[PDB]
């Protein structure tokens, strides 16, 4: 299961937020999140179990950051992206999002792994704007 993974545990014990996603369902749904990423975004495990991590966007959200997530994950790339992001009550936060594929000894994607760090406006501004000036 989710907590099964070395990598996972290792995250649990710094507390960090993640989420497990399993892309042998149609969508690729979250089937496991830390407890810091359901304080962070307002819904309930149940709740986030089942959904693609997409809720977490909206009209503010940048399509071209969720593009290099999008293609990162077709391309078999770890991607770090940061971008907006909304809880359950519409507010919004920055989101650097960290991603990579767990595999098997044949290199099929078993699961998904991906950390989430809040990070202040500035951090975002400034982190978007290097991304942009060194591309
Ligand atoms: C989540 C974090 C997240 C973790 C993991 C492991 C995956 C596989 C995806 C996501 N999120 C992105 C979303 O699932 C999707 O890949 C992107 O939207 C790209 O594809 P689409 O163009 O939307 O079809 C997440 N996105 C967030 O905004 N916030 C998260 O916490
Ligand atoms: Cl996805
Ligand atoms: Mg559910």
């Amino acid at each position: 299961g989710a907590m099964d993974y070395s990598l996972v545990k290792a995250l649990q014990t710094a507390q960090q937020n993640f989420v497990i996603s399993d892309p042998s369902i149609p969508d690729n749904p979250i089937v496991y999140a830390s407890q810091g990423f359901l304080t962070l975004t307002g819904y309930a495990l149940s709740e986030v179990l089942g959904r693609n991590c997409r809720f977490l966007q909206g009209p503010e959200t940048d399509p071209k950051a969720v593009e290099k997530v999008r293609k990162g994950l077709e391309r078999g790339e770890d991607t770090t992206v940061v971008l907006l992001n909304y809880r359950k009550d519409g507010s919004t936060f920055w989101n650097q999002l960290f991603i990579a594929a767990l595999r098997d000894g044949e290199g099929n994607v078993v699961n998904y792994l991906g950390v989430q760090c809040k990070v202040s406006e500035d951090y975002a501004k400034a982190f978007l704007k290097n991304e942009e000036n060194e591309k």
